[PDB]
């Protein structure tokens, strides 16, 4: 699945998993979403399209006031 996977980076302090989620479903549906230390998290979605869009179309989109970075 790792074709359906993004790794995030750059989260504001206060930003949990379903905000992402919420965030990232812009670019399609999430069936994995968590968050780490350091302002990261490692997403899933249900295709390697959403994926795709999303590495695409919302690198360093703001969320919470925090930019992000996908890869």
């Amino acid at each position: 699945g790792s074709h359906m996977r993004v790794q995030v980076s750059g989260l504001s302090d206060e930003t949990t998993w379903h905000t992402l989620k919420d965030h990232l479903r812009q670019a399609g549906e999430v069936t994995f979403c968590k968050v780490f230390s350091g302002g990261r998290a490692v997403v899933e979605f249900v295709t390697p399209e959403d994926a795709a869009r999303a590495i695409t179309e919302l690198q360093a989109s703001e969320l919470e006031g925090a930019t992000l970075f996908l890869r």
